[PDB]
RNA sequence: AUUAAGACAUUCGUGAGUGAUUUAUUUCCAUGAAGUGGCGU
């Protein structure tokens, strides 16, 4: 068994659909957390997509998710699939078209998560975070901060929250946390983050069904943003060595995108994923 | 080997159909092409 920590980085609109009693003004919304209330997406989410890209080569398949339903035989799968938490989102600036955004919670949370699971590259990135939060939070001072690193960035406006960043020259941003967590960064307070990814300020996309040149039906969708980034943890039940191996070159290579959510022929929720890279 | 295993809130869906920046408002009112001859005592 070993945990392994995989970012998803999708590259287009994600929309994942939650199923629990809607009341508000958009009529498609995407699944939260119970308890950050957080964009996320599902384990089943993942192992159907991941199923369902792999589905061609039916050994992997069975060895690895397990039997497909309705069959008289029942195989136990080997890879537990853990939910995909949200890591940094795009926020809209001035200066630059987009920032990666993440919650100064949203470390703190990743950082425990990396000690709880062990993963395998879990050592030096805990010690750089940890580094990076403690530096950040004596910068800040218990003061709502937004941090940028590049010091062209200093000066940016986050449009939603209309709070302009900040550029302090004693924080060192290493180049793995910036591959891990995107480039043009900020860091936010939690409470910005919790502004920016709830559902007034998510993107609201207005759909109709057209008949005969006029509208029948009519309802808005909620989508996550292209380019966020979304990290989930991967335990092996020791599988055969070669089809993980397989699996976990195929899950890596630049050419392979997965597609999670709905609106999957109007390319919604097509993603890319990424291992934990040595630091 | 444990009241277990397996399962993407997913498929289909054009924010569209009808819609003259238009109705109305005087570039007008005032005014003399007119004043005056002179020497030749």
């Amino acid at each position: 068994m070993t945990t392994r920590m995989y970012v998803i980085n999708t590259l287009s609109n994600m929309h994942v659909g939650s199923g629990e009693v809607n009341y508000g003004v958009i009529d498609n919304l995407i699944q939260r957390d119970s308890v950050t209330n957080l964009p996320n997406i599902n384990s089943s989410g993942l192992k159907g997509a991941i199923r369902e890209y792999f589905k061609e080569n039916e050994d992997l398949v069975r060895e690895l998710f397990g039997s497909a339903p309705r069959d008289e035989k029942t195989l136990p799968g080997k890879v537990r699939f853990f939910e995909a938490n949200l890591l940094s989102m795009p926020v809209r600036s001035d200066k630059v078209p987009f920032l990666m955004a993440i919650s100064d919670e949203v470390l703190q949370e990743l950082i425990t998560k990396m000690k709880f699971f062990n993963c395998e590259e879990a050592t030096q990135y805990i010690s750089h975070l940890s580094t990076l939060l403690d530096n950040i939070k004596t910068q800040a001072q218990g003061t709502d901060f937004a941090y940028v690193f590049d010091p062209l960035l200093q000066g940016a406006i986050i449009e939603e929250v209309s709070i302009r960043a900040t550029c302090p020259s004693h924080i060192p941003l290493q180049p793995s946390l910036k591959k891990l967590l995107g480039d043009r960064l900020v860091i936010l307070s939690h409470k910005y983050f919790s502004i920016l990814s709830d559902d007034n300020h998510l993107p609201v996309l207005s759909r109709n069904n057209l008949e005969n040149g006029q509208s029948a039906n009519l309802w808005y969708e909620q989508v996550l943003p292209r380019y966020s980034r979304l990290y989930f943890m991967l335990m092996d039940g020791n599988a055969q060595s070669e089809y993980l191996k397989k699996f976990r070159d195929t899950l890596c290579t630049p050419s392979t995108i997965i597609q999670i959510g709905a609106n999957a022929s109007i390319g919604y929720g097509y993603c890319q994923i990424s291992e934990l890279s040595p630091f």
